[PDB]
């Protein structure tokens, strides 16, 4: 993973060739997709083609046809549930009463429907017990059928796997696409021109990310900061907004994701209070003339900070007219006090309740930054929503919040008071039923952000993508080979 | 010459087995170099590599040749003086007693020595009366062969028209090595493995020079001060410091020469003085939260040079760890204090004397700007003699009064009061005359910078060489095709 390696990445799938070929292929699927008479059979080729990842390319088409099915079996009311509930669509939780006497006990024997009710039980919003019973009883269902049944060769069991694994609404779509991809060709149904257009589509979105990998790779060399966790803060933007025309993006807050890795690193690890208070208090200033006070090795990550920054916010200023840099500054200064006050906890020695942990460490997460860059750049900063608002959005809290959950549930066993401790201080619980607390904490924040619509919110519906997707990757990253399954190798065509 | 023209530069010699190629011929030409035992003939052939533009690549060779030579006839005496001086060897002036009786009147009838001492006239220090009549001398000669003898087949002719146009001493290292590579091809001495090289090495360096270009291009691009003279700019570095190991300079430095370009016309076209003033204070104060003050058009221009200059000093603290911030920043201090005086005498309809407007100018120009940028390149700062020296260079005053001079003899009848009005008014004088003292001035800071030596100086040789080749591309600047000669077209191997 050197830096010339990642210079030396490349793939064919690039050029105006392929660029003709995949604009062909996108046709002919979207006719595929809207010729389907069959409503049962367009649901089911709706659910493939997300499946393969190419719903970003269909959103339109898919919500004409949803506004269509505005009789059917177990799995194919789930599945009309689920694509309801993606797209903004309002179907009462309380459409699941058919299959109950609690839920009928048949429905044990029958599988599909089970996994189909599994993963539209996480798009329950809070307050819907009917689907947080679907959730438990179908979990219980899949873990039985998988108890119950080496073979490769058996579709139904791999399925039932990956959806206990991570359910369809939390995993990240550029891994559910690339299994779905491998998955397709071994149905018996699979059609071919569906699944060349989702190989075509999926390579060249690959090409396209390692363009931006190699950008972010160029400027991270550039920092002369390793002379380096580059290559993880790219994963996040595959896992963050992961579409073409998203690129300027992805290079761009890729660099938050390294910032805040690097000086997270600077407080909890390398710094005394005293330097600690430097940094913070030089942040707070952010001037250039305030980086003699600063120790030698701090002028480095403080200076390059700074300029990127201001790099961000001269990307504002020159792409939407507006000066942010006053509130991307607020953004770190306020990181930079909750980080400075978290190294207080551990030199002073400070456990605190999971109360004061909660309130505190969703901000120094680093959500807030991150998504206070999405907003200037997926929102037009000189309408009137915008210069009011100036003056908490929920749907950060929600997002930072499962970021912070994630973080902790991957890297405890690593690392390690978090928020796991922090539980088993408060409660006497041991370390495993306080995980087992915090993956419910986890579900909660997904439950109530399930609430905050996608299509059509005070937030654009990048922002709200971005949100969700901070909550997906964290789930997706602390969870070498998918690594290059998804940046390096395309898939054999 | 639009972003796609620039980003679409390519060209085949670059790569390893080019590198292999160049690398042989290379050690080829060192020892055809060092093998030759005529004196006279070595000689001649440090003249000929050297003016194929490949100097840079024997400077140990030919110094130790030149540790040689410390009988002849006019042209030979002429030779060995010229390259005695030009790397810092002492040579008395008086050598060319020997040609005279005022100056041998047969030397009319000896065009090739006439020629040799006209170039060798040029190396004259200041005091060096008998070289600048031979200077004179020799311009009468050499203009009388020219009037006396429309044939492409006339090489003689050619080399006088060249050396009067401008003389070696004076001209870029691309120019006399695009012009010489195609000029020795005609010569019926010609060795073929020297052109082979010469035409391999400035292929190769002209692939590095269009990769600088690009990335400049792409620079400029994203600042979207554009949504527009940047090859004008890269010119400069083309001129400036062309060898390969200089790319990242040859990148950076030219900013420079964007910004000031860029930063000039606010004040000396579209500036009001209020706003100026708030320009010249928001510098001065050099802080990202002056730019709410500024006017809307000048906050975009104020928010990149902010952001390229501290991108520099970042540059500086990485490699060479050292915080020269305060310094470019004064730079640009006194630049735009001096640009704002400029505008002063403007609005205020003042016409200085050329006394105050050369006290003036050679600061407003930028030359000082681009000197302190190339100072912290080429010199480390961590030692004591910098440290004690950031407490004026003559070096830097006689080269950026020639960058003033040549600018202004050059864009005097497109831009127009400068020097030669401001001559015209204290002297009463016409426009050719004054015309006339300028350029004497030009060739007056020339002998005077003569003294300054090249390879042992107070300054690194690198410093010492991009103030004498700012004055050479002030030269050749403002005086399409060669554009293309240098930067798109390689010479047809």
């Amino acid at each position: 993973w050197s830096f010339d390696f990642i210079q030396s990445l490349s793939t064919q799938y690039k050029g105006e060739l392929y660029t003709s070929r995949l604009n062909k292929l996108e046709k002919d699927v979207k006719r595929i997709l809207v010729g389907e008479e069959n409503c049962l059979a367009q649901l089911e080729l709706i659910d493939t083609i997300q499946r393969l990842g190419l719903s970003y390319r269909f959103e339109n088409e898919i919500i004409s046809i949803l506004k269509e099915k505005f009789n059917y079996d177990l799995y194919a009311t789930a599945l009309q549930f689920r694509l309801l509930r993606q797209y903004g669509f309002e179907v009462p939780q309380e459409i699941f009463n058919n299959f109950k006497d609690e839920f009928k006990a048949n429905i044990s024997n029958d599988i599909m429907g089970a996994l189909g009710l599994y993963e539209a039980s996480f798009y329950g919003k809070k307050g819907e017990s009917i689907l947080d019973e679907a959730r438990i009883f179908t979990t219980k269902c899949l873990k039985n059928y998988i108890e119950k049944n080496d073979d490769d060769n058996n579709i139904i069991a791999l399925f039932v796997n990956h959806a206990l694994e991570t359910p369809l609404h939390w995993r990240i779509n550029r891994l559910e696409a690339r299994w779905f991809i491998e998955m397709y060709q071994k149905k018996k149904d699979m059609n071919f021109t569906l699944l060349e257009f989702a190989k075509l589509d999926f390579n060249m979105l690959q090409s396209i990310h390692q363009e931006d990998l190699k950008h972010l790779s160029r400027w991270w060399e550039q920092s002369k900061l390793g002379e380096d966790r580059l290559v993880e803060a790219f994963l996040w933007q595959i896992g963050v907004k992961f579409e073409p025309q998203f690129s300027q993006f992805r290079r761009i807050s890729a660099r938050l994701y390294v910032l805040i890795t690097v000086i997270d690193d600077i407080y909890d690890v390398y710094g005394t209070l005293e330097e600690l208070e430097l940094f913070t208090k030089a942040i707070e200033r952010w001037d250039v003339k305030a980086i003699n006070e600063l120790p030698e090795y701090m002028r480095m990550p403080f200076f390059f900070l700074f300029n990127t920054v201001n790099e961000m916010g001269y990307d504002t200023l020159t792409d939407k007219n507006f000066i942010n840099i006053e509130y991307l500054k607020k953004s770190w200064v306020v990181w930079s006090k909750y980080q400075l006050e978290e190294a207080k906890w551990f030199y002073s020695g400070y456990k605190p309740t999971l109360e004061e942990y909660m309130k505190n460490t969703w901000i120094s997460v680093g959500g807030p930054i991150i998504l206070l860059h999405a907003y200037f750049a997926f929102t037009n900063p000189l309408e009137k929503a915008s210069i009011k608002f100036l003056e908490y959005p929920t749907i950060f809290h929600l997002g930072s919040i499962l970021l912070r959950l994630e973080d902790d549930l991957g890297t405890s066993s690593d690392e390690m008071p978090k928020s796991i401790q922090c539980y088993m201080s408060d409660t006497g619980v041991s370390e495993d039923e306080a995980r087992e607390h915090i993956k419910f904490l986890i579900m909660e924040t997904w439950k109530e952000m399930n609430k905050e619509m996608d299509f059509n919110n005070y937030f654009s519906k990048e922002v709200v993508h971005v949100c969700k997707n901070l909550g997906r990757t964290a789930k997706f990253i602390y969870l070498k080979g998918h690594i290059s399954d998804l940046i390096i190798n395309p898939i054999p065509m």
